[PDB]
């Protein structure tokens, strides 16, 4: 589980948004599992605009943050789960590192603010939807 909060916006994997998340929607779009509803108190996040490839992200089943170098925003085949059918997920960057079930919602932050956040993983794989291009969360 986790959210990014950032102005009047919350930016939650898409699988996991809750009745209040789809109440009050923004934006949603299933090939990147992110969903963007809107908030009453301002949020605590900033987002990074930047072609960063390495930085921190929160692995929920370690309670621990993890360095990782990860790939730029692609289209890449996600098998299919009880979410979603087997499908290309778009705006995916992949890297090595830990992950399981429970962990999607974990934050990726470089230097100059969050990235993105857990939405996959593999053996010994970890997958964070990219949120760098959502330029309309900062106005
Ligand atoms: N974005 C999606 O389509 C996700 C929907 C929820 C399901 N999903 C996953 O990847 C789940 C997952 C499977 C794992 C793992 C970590 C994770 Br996270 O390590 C070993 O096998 C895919
Ligand atoms: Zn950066």
């Amino acid at each position: 589980s986790g959210a990014i909060y950032v102005g009047n916006y919350r930016v939650v994997n898409r699988h996991l948004a809750t009745h209040n998340d789809w109440a009050n929607l923004v934006w949603e779009d299933s090939s990147r599992d992110l969903l963007v509803s809107s908030t009453t108190a301002q949020g605590c996040d900033t987002i990074a605009r930047c072609d960063c490839q390495t930085g921190v992200y929160y692995c929920s089943s370690r309670r621990k943050h993890y360095p990782v170098s990860f790939s730029k925003p692609s289209l890449i085949f996600v098998e299919a789960s009880e979410y979603y059918p087997a499908r290309y997920q778009s705006h995916l960057m992949l890297a090595v590192g830990h992950s399981e079930p429970g962990d999607c919602g974990g934050i990726l932050r470089c230097q100059h603010g969050v990235v993105g956040i857990v939405s996959t993983g593999g053996n010994g794989l970890v997958g964070f939807a990219d949120v760098r291009d959502l330029l309309w969360l900062d106005e």
